[PDB]
């Protein structure tokens, strides 16, 4: 709905992930600046600079809830508003993302240790602390669901059902299993469908370009490219959209540095993208990631090669969110 916009026209449809605090999700609750890290105003800045008003951001509920009998952890939700201000502050919104993978301190989400009631609270509880903020763009309330023996679909509609209780404006992301792969959505989730009354929900797949669809790109799944792969990987997505009349998110997509064939497979995959209207962001920039292959985050005040790929796919005429149905 309220979708940030371009200034010449159309929508800021290609963004950026933006680092840290979903970061070394083993050590819980860890230590901000140490294992985890929160960005600051310069990154808002540059990537506003670049012309990028998109941001998703993940988190994880083990930083902002403890324990299943503990409250919201303060200082999190502290660092997550200041987040969502300097967004809103340099003309972005967010998509807050719950980094989960269905787990909650490694445990399954529907799992006797760990409730569906447990879920939907805690997202309850975080649409009570940012209902109306100017910076938010939505809710993406599950990273990457895998291995769920079936409880992903009743945990969605326990967080929406609990979100909508307070809060009918904020957007939904609503990522399926098989780690929200696109190639595979059309087999994964043929029958997927949550319940959204507000109308307000889109659904979101990741998308990478190697041999085994991980984005971790070792050498030899990496090797043989092909330009359209990208394409090839987002069309089951875009077509199971199109049929059941819904809105998409390709919510990661990255590549290496080093790797010519994955830059031509950007520029076709944005390119396409852009044909049917679908936003998108890629993963990852921000603070804390060195010199990870991937990473869109400027060195030396230097733009990277997928910062520069990127602009030429900036600018639409779109006015909503698609692909557009039959
Ligand atoms: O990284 C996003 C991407 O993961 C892809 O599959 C991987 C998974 O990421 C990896 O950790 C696991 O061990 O094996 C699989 C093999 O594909 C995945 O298919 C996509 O859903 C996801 O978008």
């Amino acid at each position: 709905a309220d979708w940030p916009v371009n200034d010449e026209g159309g929508l800021a449809l290609h963004g950026v992930n933006i680092s840290g605090a979903g970061f070394a999700p083993h050590i819980t609750p860890g230590k901000n600046g140490t294992h985890y890290f929160y960005p600051e105003k310069k990154h808002f800045k540059y990537y506003a600079d670049q012309g990028i008003r998109l941001i998703r951001f993940p988190f994880i509920w083990e930083r902002v809830q403890h324990s299943l009998d503990s409250g919201l952890n303060f200082d999190q939700i502290r660092l997550l508003k200041k987040t969502l201000d300097l967004a809103a502050q340099n003309g972005q919104k967010v998509i807050l993302d719950m980094h989960n993978y269905g787990r909650y301190h490694g445990e399954l989400i529907g799992s006797s240790k760990v409730p569906y009631e447990a879920y939907a609270s805690v997202w309850r509880k975080l649409a009570e602390r940012f209902k109306g903020h100017p910076g938010l763009l939505g809710y993406d309330i599950m990273n990457e669901p895998h291995s769920t023996v079936g409880l992903w679909p009743g945990a969605a509609q326990a967080a929406v059902d609990a979100i909508r209780e307070v809060d009918d404006q904020t957007l939904i992301f609503i990522e399926g299993e098989r780690w929200s792969s696109a190639y595979h959505w059309p087999l994964v989730n043929a029958n997927f469908l949550i319940n959204d009354p507000a109308d307000r929900l889109i659904y979101e797949a990741h998308l990478y370009f190697d041999d085994d669809f991980s984005g971790k790109y070792m050498a030899q799944t990496s090797r043989n490219i092909d330009p359209m792969i990208g394409v090839e990987r987002a069309r089951p997505f875009i077509e199971w959209l199109q049929k059941h009349g819904q809105k998409g998110f390709l919510g990661e997509y990255g590549i290496p540095d080093d790797l010519p064939e994955a830059a031509q497979a950007m520029d076709n995959l944005l390119a396409y993208l852009n044909d049917n209207c679908v936003p998108s962001a890629y993963w990852a920039g921000g603070p804390g990631w060195g010199t990870y292959k991937l990473a869109i985050e400027p060195r030396n005040g230097k733009d990277r090669p997928q910062m520069e790929l990127m602009r030429k796919h900036l600018a639409n005429d779109c006015t909503a969110i698609g692909p557009t149905p039959a």
